[PDB]
């Protein structure tokens, strides 16, 4: 078995190997990359996502989210308070203000220590979940707006044509902005490209050990667990690496820098934080190997998780027994 310790693997494809996206994902999996739940892909030196980022300031962040924490430094939840709209140029100036800017630090490890010590005492503002793309239309390789759609993959594997579309999302971050512990909708893959700015640190649990993380979460968030049998779908819970280590939960960590891709694999729980002002683009995708994970994915039916239009068909076809209850949650 390849990669039996479930380490995060880093890949350096050549420009020739960067042509065929599906084939390269399959290659990474042949080397055991999926066992980690997360892989890094460094593009060939010939490749670029677009020519420059000099003209992005007028993009609108319609609903910036202030991420307010509750709990203790290593075990907390966050809620999202909606703020007034602002442009990317306004948000960058805010990120760089004395109130929000990254503190002085020695290296990524020192900054990680400061994040876990101090995150709860601040409320950073995240420009998350903005439909759109920063890839140039002429970028032919690993263009996250030109991938094969999940609806087409389901149709190719299973023969059933379904409604829905699959488009990318932009994330504008600042110091301490946080993504809570989660797997993707319907335990899909994700791919994330860090277009510009400061790094993003990731934590990940191997898919084979995801249920260990879920059992810890039920212990640590006992009211949330009584409320919902899949409350990590709410995407609000944070647990620090120190707490994971104290409870014996297998996990790994890695820092993504500008110009790098990350791929998350089906049922790979992940969480993390931004180091300073940045912009990432991400989208979900599927392969043949995903189908069995989609059929088994947990679902929130309490009403909190509320998701996209296109998830309806995935539940309806892959999980017909659950469909009625899940849809009640959505309505
Ligand atoms: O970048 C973020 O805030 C969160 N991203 C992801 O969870 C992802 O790409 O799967
Ligand atoms: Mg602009
Ligand atoms: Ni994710
Ligand atoms: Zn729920």
């Amino acid at each position: 078995a390849q990669n039996p310790n479930c380490n995060i693997m880093i890949f350096h494809p050549t420009k020739e190997e960067f042509n065929d996206f599906d084939k390269y994902i399959a290659y990474m999996e042949s080397q055991g990359a999926h066992r980690a739940g997360l892989a890094k892909i460094i593009p060939p030196k010939e490749w670029k996502a677009r020519e420059t980022y000099d003209n992005i300031s007028e993009i609108l962040i319609a609903t910036p989210l202030q991420q307010v924490a509750s709990g203790r430094a290593g075990v907390f939840t966050q809620y999202h308070k909606k703020k007034k709209a602002m442009t990317v140029g306004e948000y960058r100036h805010l990120a760089n203000s004395k109130k929000y800017q990254t503190p002085p630090h020695q290296n990524f490890e020192d900054l990680e220590r400061k994040y876990w010590k101090n995150r709860i005492y601040n409320s950073p503002i995240y420009g998350a979940d903005i439909s759109g793309s920063l890839f140039d239309e002429n970028t032919k390789q690993w263009n996250l707006g030109h991938l094969g759609t999940i609806q087409d993959l389901l149709e190719k594997e299973c023969g059933v044509v379904i409604e829905g579309v699959n488009t990318p999302y932009l994330y504008f971050g600042m110091w301490k902005t946080t993504f809570a512990w989660h797997t993707e909708d319907m335990d899909l893959y994700s791919i994330n490209y860090l277009h510009l700015g400061e790094p993003k640190t990731w934590y990940v649990v191997p898919p084979e050990h995801g249920q260990r993380l879920e059992r810890l979460a039920r212990e640590l968030f006992p009211g949330s667990s009584r409320g919902c049998g899949a409350f990590l779908r709410h995407k609000v819970a944070l647990i620090s690496p120190t707490v994971l280590k104290e409870n014996g939960i297998p996990f790994n960590r890695i820092t993504q820098e500008a110009g790098e891709f990350m791929v998350t694999f089906p049922y790979g729980y992940h969480a993390g934080f931004n180091h300073g002002f940045n912009c990432a683009e991400a989208i979900n995708f599927a392969t043949p190997r995903w189908i069995d994970y989609g059929k088994m994915a947990s679902q929130c039916s309490c009403g909190e998780a509320r998701v996209t239009f296109s998830m309806d068909a995935f539940v309806r076809i892959l999980q017909p027994e659950r469909y009625d209850l899940w849809k009640r949650g959505q309505d």
